[PDB]
């Protein structure tokens, strides 16, 4: 109903945009779509846990020695 | 094979421990019991992510500024 061809079965459904959609390339301009229409107001919030890569660890290093001098 | 008297048909079994086994009060005592053949070597690494309960956000705050003025 924002004037979309949606000719799928499910669960992958390629869609053809309007004519005058030119800001619809990606799957992902699609996401926005139904998360605009839907509201930005009912993405619920969450955080994130996890544990992260071996070679991230430790970038802050560098930088509080930095960060340290100034104090 | 504790040596238990495992009388339930689940999922809350009621078990009364051999008469040896004092340090088995609660339903507690029992789970380190089952994790302890098992192993403390297969209870996996998992993080918590959570909003923490609005009182508690700030209390760090006293003491920083004590730190701060160690520093």
């Amino acid at each position: 109903r924002l004037g979309c061809r949606v000719e799928g079965e499910g669960p992958t459904y390629r869609v053809t945009p309007p004519s005058h959609r030119l800001d619809l390339r990606l799957e992902e301009d699609l996401v926005e779509e139904v998360a605009r229409i839907q509201g930005y107001e009912t993405i619920p919030l969450a955080l994130p846990a996890f544990f992260p890569a071996p070679d991230n660890r430790g970038v802050e290093a560098p930088y509080r020695k930095e960060q340290r001098l100034r104090e």
